[PDB]
């Protein structure tokens, strides 16, 4: 009918092929269940209506369905409608030097090439302005995209390519406060400076937790939610897709195996009694700081097997300690119902769990098909990308929480450069912690022998009130 006749033809164009169940699925705008690469990018940039809540999730995670190569030739191909051929009527008028009326021509320009070029360039937009990384790591796609822009010509295209202009410029200048004073920096008996005698016990636990908090709000604000999408912190290519992601992992995989080895290398009970006190005191200014994240990272330490298992340490921790450790694992338990409880009532600022993200996307990655077959052709199932990005919302929502703590860059390098398993991997650091376990507390038949002192400096904690 007049409807798709109106549309360009299929052999000229691959935008304009009319909606079925076998290209599009659907769970006001409706919302996209499936589709085609094709019907997406048509969806992405449609004639009748702007779609900001789409254009969000389809940016933030096209990647685990189209490469960014793919996705920039597939909206300069969007953008590149052809103009249909003049009536015969307007025909005769322009072989005679007269101007014809072109009465189908305007509108055609007026309600599908104008508004489809302009949704063309609102993705633009959004892509350079939320996603610029993908420039970064492609310098090919930035000047394709610079050439593509340049190109353009009109009258409201103008100032659509300025306000490009000006985001690209000011991103790339990007690669090139609190209203009350911060507290003092606590000291105990490593004195400032003193990096060599710099360890869990010398230095002060207000600061230590101060100090990581800020480490781990830093962490946490420079995940991308495009690292989360695809499972492809997991995938081959992870270094250059996920490096704020596994500097995040990383730094609770190195501090969590620290806090073990700390107690576990110390083999004098009395002395390992005071160490697992002083992470317990860490937690306790965590708790203070809403750094849920450090929380959930002693709490990680405690419960590991080397740890768990020290019946005769835990015996002489106090009992105040004890229900301070045992609620902070009630915060996991029902699916972390606790912390989540927790974070939403909360003032900020505050250092969210990380992992509960982590273990959800995956649960979503692999209870979700990456496509949903209709008729025997494939779609890819958006659905399942728009609960990821949902997830990664979020993440979003607690990234504009700065801390008004003072940084101390001798102590921030101490827990940046904290290096627990050496040269060893970490299956085989752990192997090496639980026998150690074993060696300071051996299994009940076996008796409890006694370990000479490591320490020279005094043991008694200086509290966490400052
Ligand atoms: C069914 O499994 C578990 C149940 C748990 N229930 C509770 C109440 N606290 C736990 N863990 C906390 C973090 C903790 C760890 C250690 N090492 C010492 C103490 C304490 F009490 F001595 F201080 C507390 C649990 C860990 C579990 O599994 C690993």
């Amino acid at each position: 009918g007049e409807e798709q006749m109106r549309l360009p033809s299929a052999d000229v164009y691959r935008f304009a092929e009319p909606d079925s169940e076998e290209n599009i699925i659907f769970e006001g705008i409706p919302i996209i269940k499936a589709g085609t690469v094709i019907k997406l990018i048509e969806r992405l940039t449609y004639h009748m209506y702007a779609d900001p809540n789409f254009v969000r999730t389809f940016l933030t995670t096209y990647r685990s369905f189209c490469k960014p190569q793919e996705l920039l030739s597939l909206i300069i191909e969007r953008f590149e409608i052809p103009e249909p051929e003049p009536t015969e009527a307007d025909r005769i008028a322009i072989e005679n030097g007269d101007q014809p009326l072109s009465a189908e021509l305007k509108r055609f320009r007026k309600e599908y090439i104008q508004p489809v070029q302009l949704r063309v360039l609102n993705v633009c937009r959004h892509w350079v302005e939320h996603h610029f990384y993908d420039f970064e790591r492609d310098a090919y796609l930035l000047q394709r995209m610079e050439e593509f822009i340049g190109t353009v010509r009109g009258k409201a295209m103008k100032k659509w390519v300025e306000s490009i202009t000006k985001i690209i410029q000011r991103k790339k200048i990007a690669r090139d406060t609190f209203q009350s004073s911060p507290p003092t920096v606590e000291w105990h008996i490593s004195r400032p400076g003193h990096i060599e005698t710099f360890d869990l016990l010398t230095l002060h636990p207000i600061e230590i937790a101060r100090q990581l908090t800020l480490l781990e709000s830093d962490l946490y604000r420079a995940v991308q939610p495009s690292e989360l999408v695809g499972s492809v912190w997991t995938k081959e290519d992870k270094e250059i897709n996920s490096p704020n992601l596994l500097k995040m992992i990383r730094h609770t995989t190195n501090l969590t195996l620290w806090f073990e080895k700390c107690i576990v290398e110390t083999e004098n009970l009395e002395e390992r009694v005071a160490v697992v006190s002083r992470i317990i005191e860490i937690l306790q200014v965590f708790q203070e700081l809403n750094n849920f994240n450090g929380v959930l990272e002693v709490v990680s330490a405690m419960n590991s097997s080397p740890v768990y298992r020290l019946d005769h340490t835990f015996e002489q921790i106090p009992s105040r300690q004890k229900k301070i450790l045992e609620e902070a694992h009630e915060l996991s338990e029902d699916h972390y119902k606790k912390y989540l409880a927790k974070l939403r009532s909360i003032n900020p600022p505050c250092v969210p769990f990380f992992g509960i993200y982590l273990t959800n996307i995956l649960k979503t990655e692999e209870g979700n098909p990456e496509v949903l077959k209709r008729h025997g052709k494939e779609l890819i199932n958006f659905s399942k990308r728009r609960k990821v990005a949902e997830i990664t919302g979020e993440i979003q929502q607690y990234q504009n929480q700065p801390y008004c703590l003072r940084v101390e860059s001798d102590i921030k390098r101490f827990f940046e450069n904290l290096n627990p398993m050496g040269n060893s991997m970490e299956k085989e650091f752990t192997d090496y912690l639980f026998n150690k376990s074993l060696e300071i507390e051996p299994r009940n038949p076996k008796p409890l022998p006694r370990f000479p002192k490591k320490y020279s400096y005094p043991l008694k904690s200086p509290g966490v009130r400052p």
